[PDB]
């Protein structure tokens, strides 16, 4: 017999007699230490007084896991801690003042959103997400990488796309007071507003350029006729314009930073690009500095505070 602390969230710790007959899976099911998976081991006289996390089996653990991780998947605790034995491994270099990602597991698309997130004013609500967060922002991101791949149902390896990454962790933000006020303008129909809340005010997909989204865009109409829909009123400290990959210049101060993606989906890879002084082409660890910019964009971000349209 030796006593130990059971948990999972690592706030919450829960006292347990142990039995050093059977093994941890036996009496706890799936058990780890310090991110090692010992369901399968017998106890040891030097784990006295060490804290295990369990897979979340009673009330009370299923309670403290949705409160710490906002998510009742039973799942998550096990898919995080297999994705965090690789992520302690990888390498966050600190890359034109930014928190980045050296290349492993095809984790491009991982470093241009952690990238991107270090350039935008967002608060994430579970806090593991929050906490690993401030972490990642100081330089040590593996428990915010594995984080991302849990709650985007993501394996170490996998390749990812950053839109549907950012469109995840954007549900798990608060995003609650962002606005976006649409109008749809056709020549038969005539006019139709639209209002959006919440992830559904940030992101966009279709033109890249926050510019020609004010102006209006062509989109089509039941008439049989092309309609224009433009952007009457956003409040938000950011947009994110999305649109399939394609040949596309940067312009120096227009812009926040960029995701650039080369391949496919069965073979790719992600770079970042951002504006400082001049334009920065951030690819893992690797630094490129040019004043012009043409690539493969597939996201472009923008600041933004409160916009309301001119047209009439
Ligand atoms: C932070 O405010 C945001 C409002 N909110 C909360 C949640 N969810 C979504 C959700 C996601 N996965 C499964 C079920 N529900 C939303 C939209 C929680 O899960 C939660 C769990 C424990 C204490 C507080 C909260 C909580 O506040
Ligand atoms: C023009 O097709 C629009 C839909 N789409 C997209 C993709 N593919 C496959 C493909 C195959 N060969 C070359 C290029 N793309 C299609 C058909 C992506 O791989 C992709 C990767 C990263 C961000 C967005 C996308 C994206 O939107
Ligand atoms: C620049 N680059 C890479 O660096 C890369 C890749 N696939 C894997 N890697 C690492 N592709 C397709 C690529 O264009
Ligand atoms: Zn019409």
């Amino acid at each position: 017999t030796i006593k130990v602390f059971t948990t999972v969230d690592n706030i919450n710790l829960h006292t347990q007699v142990v039995d050093m007959s059977m093994t941890y899976g036996q009496q706890f099911g799936p058990t780890y230490l310090d991110g090692a998976d010992v369901t399968k081991i017998k106890p040891h006289n030097s784990h006295e007084g060490k804290t295990f996390y369990v897979l979340p089996n009673d009330d009370t653990l299923r309670v403290e896991a949705f409160e710490y991780y906002h998510t009742t998947d039973p799942s998550f605790l096990g898919r995080y801690m297999s994705a965090l034995n690789h992520t302690k491994k990888w390498k966050y270099p600190q890359v034109n003042g930014l928190t980045s990602i050296k290349w492993a597991d095809n984790n491009s698309y991982l470093a241009t959103a952690l990238l991107t997130l270090q350039q935008i004013e967002l608060k994430f609500n579970p806090p593991a997400l929050q906490d690993a967060y401030y972490r990642a922002r100081a330089g040590e991101a593996a428990n915010f990488c594995a984080l991302i791949l849990a709650y985007c149902n993501k394996t170490v390896g996998e390749l990812g796309d950053v839109r549907e990454t950012m469109s995840y962790l954007f549900q798990h933000a608060n995003l609650d007071s962002c606005k976006r006020v649409l109008n749809v303008v056709c020549k038969t129909c005539g006019q139709q507003q639209t209002t959006l809340k919440g992830v559904e005010a940030v992101m966009y997909m279709g033109t890249l350029s926050y510019e020609q989204f004010k102006k209006g865009v062509q989109i089509p109409c039941t008439c049989g006729k092309q309609a224009t829909k433009y952007l009457v009123q956003q409040e938000s400290p950011f947009v994110m314009m999305s649109a399939p990959p394609a040949q596309y210049e940067l312009k120096h101060g227009t812009f926040t930073c960029a995701s650039e993606y080369t391949g496919n989906y069965q073979c790719g890879h992600y770079k970042h690009i951002t504006s400082k002084e001049t334009l920065y082409c951030i690819d893992g660890a690797l630094l490129t500095k040019s004043s012009e910019y043409k690539g493969p964009i597939t996201d472009v971000f923008y600041k933004e505070n409160s916009y309301t349209t001119t047209i009439k």
